[PDB]
């Protein structure tokens, strides 16, 4: 299964329905396409949904719901994810694993083009996947549009013609930004499983999750904080795994939630501030869902750890 | 400039092709207009109600019917969810029931895209800076009987289209599609209150979403009006993403918007309407508003939340403990 | 409306997208099609959704929602159903009313082929429906794939050529099993209406419901238990009915939930174990949704009976 060929099905919908989605498609002088989903345009709920689905290599279903009840409790529009290709979609494609630095353009790149450039190499080793395709689709969290030199750099790294590169872009501080980041709820768990817990994510057979769409804050530092908090305080995840002899799934579940990290307990913006706006001072294990539920198909066991913390989410977003 | 009639026609064509699957009935009038019965002599269906509602929004919103996942003892009902990235155009340019249709003994409020050709009422279109241009007109009608040839001819003439290119969708208040389409007005009730009562410029609403329960169907048209209003006024949640300008007081828009800000809030609408001697004039029109309102001001990053979903009044309205 | 012809629309998507859905399509030498949705394959969320839609004869919408609000409350991925053909979809097709026993293959058969073989006959009389079709589509809750003899038995019972038989199969203990059993939340109430309450289910005009996907347990008895429990402690239903003079809809509503049954209150596995693993000692009225909501369109009345029991769901699932 090819993440670039599969994601191209959704890129084609985005391009055909650009006007309906409040996004803007441009062609660079070299033939690459840029799809502005939030820099100079508003984007839309559906554009955010489709952008997230392209980050996932087309190997997940993405929806926007309003979960929550007939009661006084706080509820928000939320992004739900379902995937039956959990390592490939979330780590082979969605993870923002490519540092894109060209002139004054700096952004983390996500999406299926990462599975042609193999960014980073160790992820593709561990999930035993690589793509083969003649087009490359990357999504970029950035406050400006990339130009011709960024497209050429991505083309060369992916081994494709630059006229076959497609770049989707939206700032952190946009609706599409809030949606795509909430849509990383499942990814934050599989990456913590792989990098921090040393759990083999090829064992995760199915996965789903949901996290709220953070309010959009025009300050990019504040938007980083509120969008991370959406996942960390508001996210729920469900992983269906096939354990093997010697695995300790109860420990994986207990270790996974954001609350197991050191420095947990404050809105991200405040954590990052306490840390001197420096990542060396931050436990990256904090980047994880609020709540983790794991069904081990090998034993029939169900584990539930963490919980959604509505008080900390409301603190983050500025409401009582 | 997007056309609400041409966009809604994509959904009308699915309703026509799938009419038997949807439990609705399409007829052709002798003057060539099309009538789509979604509840007068037919049962309609969940999907008919979804699609009816999408047509009322001009095709410029997504509409779903959710069955809530809530593993607790709390009361929960099937609900209508709305998402729109054209908020004033979809909800006010199309959805709002701004046309009083009175022809012989047929009387109903007309909603949907045809309003944006007949400009009903004029001030809405001036304030949202939108008018359609189309050679067909689609109107939905909350009525207990099917409209005939003269009603279609009147709508065609007011819309400046040929009557053969008129499409009328009809469902009683007291029907499944009536409860769905009125729950689907959850976002509209806030945008119209912003425009008409709070004098807020709704062209500043960039995105909007909302959800409201589907009221139980009561065969008494006056009781059905009360229960379906109550679904929004007590059960509706709304989410408005706005771009404020200097001098706006978004905190005050948020606080002023919910149904509970109105005088007379606090009883089922049937009882409010009766205590008021069944006359719309004795009613605070600010009462027609969502239960809960959340506003994200994109200009500042602020989040505001006002009002609340009132389960006790939904249960009282619907007759359950 | 033909439940076989309508379900074939979904079968065709399952066939075309088999690799994308982690299911396996095979053809037997006699030309029948077997679609393995969980025996030797993982299946998927979308396979389970489409399997459940095929069980309902294509006459319902099925979704998988990822509920999970902003609170400490337990929430699980759940299956939602909406239907405007409630007796035909849930009893004429979905109900697992056909005992399939051929050699050492034993399973209950669900889906549209039941409306050709008329299994059982009384259901088709009471709902006033029968199909007419030249293909037959059956779903089977089984731990092994059926072979040519099972396909030929189905073909002959349904009056079709075996080359036009389609069998979908998944074990109880699989993702598709958990999904398709949670998808029976509305059927559990319509069957109990017809069989236990003697209520005429042709009066149900619309219906919807939702139940959680149970955790998958590889023990088939424990899987039977946990997937039952998803509906009987976790399921909500909504029936829109048209009562007539003489009907007592308040009594229907009160008598329908799982909690009105004898032996209610323990996870099903434990109920069943106490019963000596014998369906004779079990009140089958316990196979009902946890919560029942009825709107009587003739009167405008709303009734709500039963309730979701999150503590017993948690007990059943071991958390």
């Amino acid at each position: 299964v090819s993440v670039n060929l599969e994601a191209k099905k959704t890129v084609d919908v985005m391009i055909e329905k650009a006007d309906d989605l409040n996004i803007a498609v441009s062609k660079l002088e070299n033939g690459a396409t840029v799809i502005d989903c939030g820099v100079n345009v508003a984007g839309s709920f559906k554009a955010g949904e489709l952008y997230t689905k392209v980050c996932l290599g087309g190997l997940a279903d993405v929806g926007i719901s309003i979960p929550g009840d007939l009661s006084e409790k706080f509820a928000l529009p939320s992004v739900k994810i379902k995937t039956d290709f959990p390592a490939i979609s979330t780590l082979g494609a969605q993870k923002a694993g490519w540092s894109v630095s060209v002139g004054d353009f700096f952004a983390l790149g996500s999406g299926p083009a990462r599975a042609l450039s193999l960014k980073p190499a160790e992820t593709y080793e561990e999930i035993d996947y690589k793509d083969e395709a003649d087009l490359a689709i990357l999504t970029l969290e950035a406050d400006v549009l990339p130009g011709e030199d960024v497209a050429q750099y991505i083309a060369d790294e992916c081994g494709v013609d630059v006229a076959n590169v497609f770049l989707l872009v939206a700032p952190t501080a946009s609706l599409v930004g809030s949606i795509q980041i909430a849509g990383r709820v499942v990814e934050n768990g599989t990456y913590k499983m792989l990098e921090f817990l040393k759990f083999d994510v090829k064992k995760v057979v199915h996965a789903a999750g949901i996290a709220p769409i953070a309010p959009i804050d025009p300050d990019g530092l504040k938007a980083m904080g509120k969008t991370n908090d959406a996942v960390l305080f508001g996210g729920r995840t469900y992983y269906y795994v096939k354990s093997e002899e010697g695995d300790d799934i109860a420990a994986v579940a207990a270790q996974l939630p954001s609350s197991a990290a050191d420095g947990y307990g404050k809105p991200f913006f405040d954590v990052f501030k306490d840390a001197g706006f420096d990542f060396y001072q931050i436990d990256k294990g904090m980047f994880a869902p609020a709540e983790v539920v794991i069904n081990d198909l090998t034993t029939g066991k169900l584990y539930k750890e963490g919980f959604v913390n509505a008080e900390l989410l409301k603190k983050s977003f500025g409401i009582e």
